[PDB]
């Protein structure tokens, strides 16, 4: 990654072991649960395209997803080239495949900077979103409380599904206002209507325990 | 966070990987056992609202709780606006949604400081308390020693339950004095009466091993 | 904690806290928890020590006893010693501020509230380790089918839990160890004759 | 590394990773990332702390021996004296850190211009790891066929894992994707996949067969 | 170590490793890497924080006792045996000896005693002779080779003995199918070639 020295100038640590080992552990354990994405962001502050590739190349298993992620990176690089045909970085320079660590550093610490790091990062995040959406056990079409299901379990699947579907804040708000109550089992749904409007999720969960 | 360096000066570091991995591991394993709270405090010394949001967004599962926490944060932000209508921070500036890292640092290091990190922290702790109280719902009254249960295991449940209800030190003392002996199984209860009043927990546990 | 760069104050580090939490959960209150507590708590303020205590999960019976021991030692401190002077509860960090705690610890001459709180906590930890391992060294006898190594592990674990002085440990080895072995091993061990090292003894019985 | 001594966090992660993952192909970039700036002595500590897989640690040792011998053949001592500020030339075994001192290793690596013994040893080690990764995963890409009841994702995971274990060139990987992937799908999936027509992304194909 | 006090990251990793691996041979180079620059006090902190294995910690203590006595006999302030094992000396004395010029490296000396004791324990905890290691009839050749070399490592076999065991026993003690395949390969076969032939 790139960091400024005490003197204020832009230099460069190599990716630290603590970072890598945390990243590796997290991807293993969580598979592609939606929280993997903000984790990836937080672990990759200031990363060069070379650090980003080390992160992708050290994930074990999930080769189907790593392969899709590679396709999405290819589609975004091609797209970058169409819109923007030392030297100027091509799409592949940004994904760090046809560029050197030295070139990458040049661009990132230039003034004004070309943050190839940040650009590659958005392509990776775009690929992760797709993979999180594919991997979710759950879907939009199926979100109703089971007849015997605790209200808390159902609320967990409801929000877990929203987060994975990458619902827009409007859609999330709509689903909270409507569905949550609408798709509850009849016992709970009845209790919930009695609370009347303006019921907090806290009040609703307390009412149905 | 904004922590003091070895030289005693106040600095902005980005949230460290070691902090994040510990935090994520802890929340996973412990769910919302009461000790999550002092752990969250200790992990979030000097946090900016942006570091706090990273912590919240990297939690996996428990979306019902994350969603309640988000409601609590919304109620406190609105409340802050009612009492307080560079620039002054609004509710959403304190929750880090409408504000920049540079504004957040500005406010926190200003003299006199406006401690947005600390303020946001208290809202989050409020929401964690409600969640801890919901997730461990069994009343101290229903905690009774099983007929074959070792006295230590029962004492463990008793104090774990008390902690989860955030009992005031008075209430805790009252529950020890009353409920602990009272709800022991008959064998132990009998042994414990023989010891008489003013028995330390140590004496009591020794008597029933 | 307070470390030298001059004496400065760091907040308790995450690496420290996660290790500490891990160790206490895995090990329960095996005797090695105590030197581990000491090594994790170098330079700790009473506020750091309370974070260490409050983050333990489970073992609430034990944490509750430990709290009682702390209460007894604080009261005792008040009886012998009635900026400001620290009361018992100031040392346990409940009625004192981080800034006061630092004040006391770096004053000249220093009032080492950290170190003082630390010994109260260690005292409580010793009691808990002894309770969680209550079997007397005298009742440690090799099972009829128990490998000699396992029995020797329980024997010295037990001695350590009683915090036996090195003299006492040597005396127990010399006396009690062969004595309480199962008859097969006990027989082999008598044949070895006196002056046998623990290594020789364990080799003979594997 | 360059001089700090190898850090505990590094060593613990390294040991954890090699235990858990065995010799899955990702072990190699992991070894690289963990060994930035490493001296030959740091590299030996990494290899000596691996537990288990002694068959593999033994092969790795042989590979290291062959590469050292090979180095000697292409750089025998240049004859004659060593000027001051200068030092001797490293032989094969100096690079593998068996006949050299920490002090010498640092000498060579920080000299100007540098002799990067760390990097050279590292390439031998990586050569050895590649061989072991390929042995621990010997099934050909050609024998990877979707089970009759196997989810399409699982099969795709084996397919690309296998390709990675053979260190296939990007051309070969592309060729195998284009040819072999649909071809070796079970009949249900294979049928669905033909219907999709050409230019189907791996995403589209996995969606279609779930 | 040299003066920092022993770091938590160091201690936690050490404790974790000893717990999980018991006294597998690799514990030794791990102990060495974790204890670079250690004072006798840091070394005692490492020994005192091991949980379990009290038979072994007790034998280790006896070996330290024998080596301290032996030190005294050969070198009768100057550090006595117990000063080196950090029992009768202070942190500040230990720092004195170690940074003196010329140095008396009490850290390093104590370290060798501890390693001497660890080797004895590793040898006792992995007692099976190389001779008793034979490929099972259905055992994959790689698993057998793993046991073979793990066993040799545990016995601290001299490089001569290791070579002899490779030359003889490895092929010799293979199951009959593999042993046959291995004879066909002829001499000068690399371990790689041998493992490939028997997979």
């Amino acid at each position: 990654p790139i960091v400024q020295n005490l003197q204020g100038q832009m230099v460069h640590q190599a990716i630290s072991p603590r970072t890598l080992c945390c990243w590796v552990k997290v991807v293993e354990e969580k598979a592609f649960s939606p929280e993997v994405i903000p984790m990836f962001s937080a672990l990759s502050e200031g990363a060069t395209p070379q650090d980003l590739n080390t992160m992708l190349n050290t994930v074990g298993g999930h080769q189907a997803a790593m392969q899709m992620l590679k396709e999405t990176i290819n589609e975004e690089a091609a797209e970058w080239d169409r819109l923007h045909p030392m030297r100027e970085p091509r799409g592949s320079d940004i994904a760090g495949t046809t560029s050197t660590l030295q070139e990458q550093i040049g661009w990132m610490t230039h003034n004004p900077p070309i943050p190839v790091g940040e650009i590659y990062k958005r392509w990776i995040i775009l690929g992760l979103n797709k993979i999180v959406r594919m991997y979710s056990p759950t879907s939009i079409l199926d979100i109703r409380q089971g007849p015997k299901e605790p209200f808390r379990d159902y609320v967990d699947r409801f929000y877990k599904t929203l987060r994975a579907e990458q619902a827009s804040q409007e859609v999330k708000n709509a689903a909270t206002e409507t569905l949550l109550v609408q798709n509850a089992n009849p016992d709970c749904k009845t209790i919930l209507k009695a609370l009347g409007p303006g019921a907090t999720l806290e009040e609703m969960m307390t009412a149905c325990q």
